[PDB]
């Protein structure tokens, strides 16, 4: 099999920062809620990539992540 250790990769885009504590502080905690493996941020494209494991969470949290802070930044993976 190939489940790359089960896990999964969701893409966001960003519009709405200002200093590196926005998307990075933001990566640090939805690198810091669960299992997430790594991420990363390019203001250059405007956009973030970070994964997470779903057999511990899902793209919800994603979800509920950027709905914590606010920085309006939209996902591009439907699962």
């Amino acid at each position: 099999m190939d489940p790359s250790m089960g896990v999964n990769s969701v893409t966001i885009s960003v519009e709405g920062m200002t200093c590196n504590s926005c998307v990075w502080t933001i990566e640090q905690q939805i690198g810091k809620v669960n299992g997430v493996h790594h991420i990363k941020v390019s203001l250059e494209e405007k956009n973030a990539t970070i994964i997470y494991d779903p057999k511990l969470q899902t793209p919800k949290t994603l979800q509920e992540a950027i709905d914590d802070m606010g920085f309006d930044a939209v996902i591009h993976n439907p699962d």
